[PDB]
C-alpha cells in the first residue's frame, strides 16, 4: 500500500513559458525582463543563451501534447507568457494571436485526454511593467488582477486549476543582485522584500476575483506555488533547531504564513528579526513592509490548494552570516551542504529524497494540513539518456512522497515532475538538463526524444504503483 497513488492523485509534467516556447518577439508578443536579460547582458548567462527559441513550443506545443500522451500525464502544468497575452503589460491591448496560441494548447490536452494546469506568472513580466520599477511597486497588484481576468475569462471554461505565482521566493532575488535574476536589480534586503509584498497583495486580488467573478460558473481551484528546500539541522541542538525554523519561516513561511494561517501576516519572526537589524543599522523604518489589519484579513484564506516546488536539503545551524543588508543575513542561520549527499549538474541541487518527507511534515503542521500538489520536483545533468541519476531521484522522491501520504497521513493530491523536457535553464542557459525528454537544441526541428527517466515514470503513470525492482 505504501507504493500505490491514491485513485484520485493525478500525476504528471511541468513547463514554463519563458524556457520553452521561444517565438519571443512573434505575432504581437510584447518583451519581458528575460528578454532584456539575455539580449542586453548575455554575460550573465552561460553561454551567452537566450529563450529567442528555447524548445520552440510556441510552434510545436502538437508535439508537447504528443509526448505528454505517451507518458500518460493525466496533468499538464504550464505557465502563460503575460507579454504574449497583454504586450503592453497593462490590459489595454489583448493579443489574439496569444488567446489562440493557448487555446490551441488547451484544446489540444483535451482532445488527448491530458487535464491543464496553468501558472499564471512563472518569472516573465512585461518590460513595459518592471519599467515602473516591477514587483517593488504595489501598483502592480492591481495590473496583475487584470491580467488573471484576462486569463479567467477566455481560459476558464475548460482550465480547472490555476496557481497564480511560481516560485516567488526565487523571482525576488531578481531584485537582490545587478548581476542575477531578471531584472537584475541590485536591492537586496529592501527591493526583494518590497518584491514579496506586491506578490501577495497581487495572488490575494486574484483569488478575490476569482471568487466574485468566475468561481460560480467554472468551478475550478485556486493556488500559489511555493519553493522551499528542507533545512536540516547540522547538530541535534536546540540552537540549531532554531536556525532551522528561522529557515523555514523566513523562505516558506514569508508567502505561506499571509495566505494559509488563520492569524495571516508575515511570521512573528520574519517581523522581529528585520524590525531589529533595521534599527540597529540606523534605519528610521523597518526594511519588511507591513500589512494593516483589513490587509491581513484580505489575504488569509486565499487559498483553494498549496503548491509546492521541491528540489533539495541544506544543513543549518545557529549563527548570523551574509551582507548588511540581505534576507540571509536577517534569517540567522549559517547554511551548508553536506559533502556526503549525491550531486547533480546544479550546484544548489544535491540528492535528499527524505528532506521531501520532512518538509512535507512541516508544511502539514504549521499550515493544518492543506492539499498540497507538488508543482515541480526533479533534477539536472549535463545530457544522456541513459539517465540513470534522475530515474533514483524520481524512484526515491516518490517514494518518500508516498510514505508522507500513506504513513504520515499528508494530503498530497497530485505530482508534475519538473521538466517534461530540457529547455532554457535561466542563467545557465542549456548547459543544465532537468528534463524527462531530451531535445537537441542544435536541430531546428528540436526533436523530443524519451531518456529511461520518461520510461520509468510512463511505467509508473501506468501502474500507479512504484515498480517492485526500485522498492527499498
Ligand atoms: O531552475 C531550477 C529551479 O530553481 C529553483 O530555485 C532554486 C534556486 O536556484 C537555488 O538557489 C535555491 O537554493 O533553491 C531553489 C529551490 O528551492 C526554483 O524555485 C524553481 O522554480 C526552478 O525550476
Ligand atoms: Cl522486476
Ligand atoms: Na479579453
Amino acid at each position: 500500500t505504501v507504493y500505490t497513488f491514491p485513485d484520485e492523485f493525478k500525476l504528471g509534467a511541468a513547463t514554463a513559458s519563458y524556457q520553452i516556447e521561444g517565438a519571443w518577439d512573434e505575432n504581437g508578443k510584447g518583451p519581458n525582463i528575460w528578454d532584456t536579460l539575455t539580449h542586453e547582458h548575455p554575460d550573465y548567462v552561460v553561454d551567452g543563451a537566450t529563450g529567442d527559441i528555447a524548445d520552440d513550443s510556441y510552434h510545436l506545443y502538437k508535439e508537447d501534447v504528443k509526448i505528454l500522451k505517451e507518458l500518460g500525464a493525466q496533468v499538464y502544468r504550464f505557465s502563460i507568457s503575460w507579454a504574449r497575452v497583454l504586450p503592453e503589460g497593462h490590459d489595454n491591448i489583448v493579443n489574439q494571436d496569444g488567446i489562440d496560441y493557448y487555446n490551441n494548447l488547451i484544446n489540444e490536452l483535451l482532445a488527448n485526454g491530458i487535464e491543464p494546469m496553468v501558472t499564471m506568472y512563472h518569472w516573465d513580466l512585461p518590460q513595459a511593467l518592471q519599467d515602473l520599477g516591477g514587483w517593488p511597486n504595489l501598483v502592480l497588484a492591481k495590473y496583475s488582477e487584470n491580467y488573471a481576468r484576462v486569463l479567467f475569462k477566455n481560459f476558464g471554461d475548460r482550465v480547472k486549476l490555476w496557481l497564480t505565482f511560481n516560485s516567488p521566493l526565487t523571482f525576488m532575488d531578481g531584485y537582490a543582485s545587478e548581476i542575477g535574476m531578471a531584472p537584475s536589480i541590485n536591492t537586496p534586503g529592501i527591493g526583494d522584500y518590497l518584491a514579496a509584498h506586491t506578490v501577495i497583495h497581487a495572488h490575494a486580488r486574484i483569488y478575490h476575483l476569482y471568487d466574485q467573478e468566475f468561481r460560480a460558473e467554472q468551478g475550478g481551484k485556486v493556488g500559489i506555488s511555493l519553493n522551499i528546500n528542507w533545512c536540516e539541522p547540522a547538530t541535534n541542538s536546540a540552537e540549531d533547531r532554531a536556525s532551522c525554523e528561522n529557515y523555514q519561516q523566513f523562505n516558506l513561511g514569508l508567502y505561506a504564513h499571509p495566505i494559509f494561517t488563520e492569524e495571516g501576516d508575515y511570521p512573528a519572526v520574519l517581523k522581529d528579526r528585520v524590525s531589529r537589524n533595521s534599527a540597529d543599522e540606523g534605519y528610521t523604518d523597518s526594511r519588511l513592509p507591513q500589512f494593516t489589519a483589513e490587509e491581513v484579513e484580505y489575504i488569509r484564506g486565499t487559498h483553494d490548494f498549496l503548491g509546492i516546488n521541491f528540489y533539495t536539503a541544506l544543513l543549518g545551524k545557529s549563527g548570523v552570516e551574509g551582507y548588511e543588508p540581505s534576507r540571509y543575513r536577517d534569517s540567522g542561520v549559517i547554511l551548508t551542504q553536506d559533502a556526503a549527499w549525491p550531486i547533480s549538474a546544479s550546484s544548489w541541487l544535491k540528492v535528499v529524497p527524505w528532506g521531501f518527507r520532512k518538509e512535507l511534515n512541516w508544511i502539514k503542521n504549521e499550515y493544518n494540513n492543506p492539499p498540497v500538489f507538488i508543482t515541480e520536483n526533479g533534477f539536472s545533468d549535463y545530457g544522456g539518456l541513459n539517465d540513470t541519476g534522475r530515474v533514483h531521484y524520481y524512484t526515491e522522491h516518490l517514494k518518500e512522497m508516498l510514505k508522507a501520504i500513506h504513513e504520515d497521513g499528508v494530503n498530497v493530491i497530485g505530482y508534475t515532475a519538473w521538466s517534461l523536457m530540457d529547455n532554457f535553464e535561466w542563467l545557465r542557459g542549456y548547459s543544465e538538463k532537468f528534463g524527462i525528454y531530451a531535445v537537441d537544441f542544435e536541430d531546428p526541428a528540436r526533436p523530443r526524444i524519451p531518456k529511461e527517466s520518461a520510461k520509468v515514470l510512463a511505467e509508473i503513470m501506468n501502474t500507479r504503483k512504484i515498480p517492485e525492482r526500485f522498492r527499498d
